[PDB]
């Protein structure tokens, strides 16, 4: 003669991850650290740019 | 880890050419330039043809 049966599992969290870079010259660094110095005609476009 | 790319691209101009030709017979171009010289009935003829 039969009984029922009860399971009982476990189950884990496992880690992953995402990476994506992103780079800037130099130039460009230069070109935003300013702090109030700059402003001439010339160097607002390649600000922009 | 990857860093997304720029492409940048020139064309050229290439040139090129088309060419026709058109021929006038040496008969209607002394016909064509009487300049009020004959006046007569026959070459009246002659002229619009």
């Amino acid at each position: 003669v039969d009984q029922p049966v009860h399971n009982y599992m476990v189950k884990r969290i496992h880690k992953r991850s995402l990476s994506a870079a992103f780079a800037i010259a130099s130039e460009a660094l230069s070109l935003l650290s300013n702090t109030y110095v700059d402003g001439t005609e010339i160097d607002s476009s390649l600000r922009i740019r």
